[PDB]
């Protein structure tokens, strides 16, 4: 068949990216047979098209081709391609026409069959808009966004960001910065010029003062509200920036302002949304279902322990097992950090437990957890628990693990929240032909952090750099 040597042909080009002969090939397929292309033939076109543009040698003809090569198939009655719209967006936003780009892509939303609106696609109309400094433009099409509607990646915000900065919008800067805050921790270079140049902006220094003005009494209670990080209601104070870029102490304290960073407060929603998808793999049972009625039952822990992965730490698989010794000392510790209220509740199998039970010696202590509470017995064909897991993010307290756990079972579930929580609960212990020393959750976030003086913090992309905001 000639068509489909002609699509070897086309993917062959796509392959070493030679444009110019795919285009003498399409040029050459219209007057041929006459050939009727087949949807696929001109999707490779059209991406090839997008993956010139970031080439120059290449790029101009692919402008000049791009729309009219689209149109041509579009010709054909096929509702576009997800990727083939997110193409023509690309090309038309890479030399001056960021409105097609926009036009295109609501067009193709309306659609819906198999729309699948994907961010990428929205991109390009965002970008060029914001480059253009067009401000509306570029919020229209984020409300766009956000209705279909994918949340915005960090390039897109920054982007947003700099023209509010630009077109010299107090208001929107503040709202983009919190968005920033919630969607991203440590900033990329990029966005961080962006954001010193916006302090140092005359703008921003002078209009900044809001009114507001007051007070620290209700901003205290309203950036507890939040968790550790920001405050909503919006500007504070009087007069022009001052903008430091400096490292950190262990304590958390801010080197250049001498103000320690609040603790990360993980995401209420988040917090419900982990456990949720953990239960859900867990009643596929009714032993769980005591579990979570037992829990509420002897509420509240401030603590929880990994029993599996503390008795096994750190002799080796002789068995070498079992080392209460090592599960007591945890305990012993724990009580004097956590105070004289509250005891730590230890997750260890029957299998584990039971042979416990079996020596005399440890007998009496065991059943004593068991009878008080700050022992329980993990029922068979199950598990890595989640017991504890569920248990510390129920109670959203600390865990004492040393499980990295970054496996695939693990890191499915795995994301961005996991890291954030790990940072927030775990604890870590080493042990060296003596006791244990306690490693612990850090004090301070690392995130974008707002304080009710002032004032703005930046992580950077161990040393780590930030940025200091301060008024007066
Ligand atoms: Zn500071």
């Amino acid at each position: 068949n000639p068509e489909t040597n002609l699509l070897f042909n086309l993917n062959s080009c796509s392959k070493s990216k030679d444009l110019s002969a795919a285009l003498a090939l399409y040029d050459a397929a219209i007057t041929s047979s006459e050939v009727r292309l087949s949807q696929q033939h001109f999707q490779t076109l059209l991406y090839l098209c997008s993956a010139s543009i970031t080439d120059i040698s290449l790029q101009y003809l692919a402008i000049d081709r791009g729309f009219e090569i689209f149109d041509r198939m579009v010709s054909s009655g096929i509702s576009p391609n997800e990727a083939s719209v997110t193409s023509v967006a690309r090309l038309a936003a890479a030399k001056g026409n960021g409105d097609y780009a926009f036009k295109v892509v609501k067009e193709f939303v309306s659609v819906g069959g198999v729309s699948i609106p994907r961010l990428r696609t929205y991109a390009p109309a965002l970008l060029c808009f914001c480059e253009k400094l067009e401000a509306e433009k570029g919020y229209e099409v984020e409300e766009h966004m956000e209705a279909a509607g994918i949340a915005l990646e960090e390039a897109e915000i920054s982007a947003l960001l700099k023209v509010s900065a630009a077109t010299g919008r107090e208001n929107k800067v503040y709202r983009y910065l919190h968005k920033l805050r919630e969607y991203v921790g440590c900033v990329s270079e990029e966005t961080l010029k962006i954001i010193e140049e916006w302090f140092c902006g005359e703008k921003a220094g002078e209009v900044g003062d809001n009114g507001i003005g007051s007070d620290v009494g209700m901003l205290r209670e309203a950036v507890l509200n939040n968790g550790g990080g920001w405050h909503g209601h919006g500007w504070v104070g009087e007069g022009k920036w001052t903008v430091k870029k400096g490292n950190v102490s262990s304590t958390g304290r801010c080197l250049s302002c001498s103000e320690q960073l609040a603790c990360v407060d993980t995401n209420e929603v988040e917090t419900q949304k982990f456990v949720d998808s953990l239960v859900a793999l867990a009643m596929d049972n009714v032993v769980f279902s005591e579990f979570q009625d037992w829990l509420e039952k002897h509420g509240d822990y401030e603590a929880i322990v990994d029993g599996a992965n503390i008795g096994l730490y750190q002799q080796n698989f002789v068995d070498g097992s079992f080392s209460l010794s090592q599960l007591e000392s945890v305990m012993k510790e724990l009580y004097r950090e956590s105070g004289n209220n509250k005891w730590p509740l230890i997750l260890l199998h029957k299998r584990r437990v039971k042979t416990l039970l079996e020596n005399p010696t440890h007998r009496n202590l065991v059943e004593e957890w068991i009878s008080n509470g700050v022992l329980y017995a993990t029922p068979p064909g199950s598990n890595d628990d989640w017991y504890w897991l569920y248990a510390a993010a129920k109670l959203k307290c600390l865990l004492v693990t040393n499980d990295e756990m970054r496996d695939h079972i693990f890191e499915l579930l795995g994301s961005t929240f996991f890291q954030k929580w790990k940072e927030r609960h775990q604890v870590r212990y080493t042990f060296v032909k003596g006791n244990l020393k306690l490693e612990m959750p850090s004090p301070f976030s690392v995130v974008i952090q707002e304080s009710e003086k002032g004032s703005w913090h930046f992580p950077v992309s161990s040393s780590r750099t930030w940025m200091c905001i301060s008024r007066q």
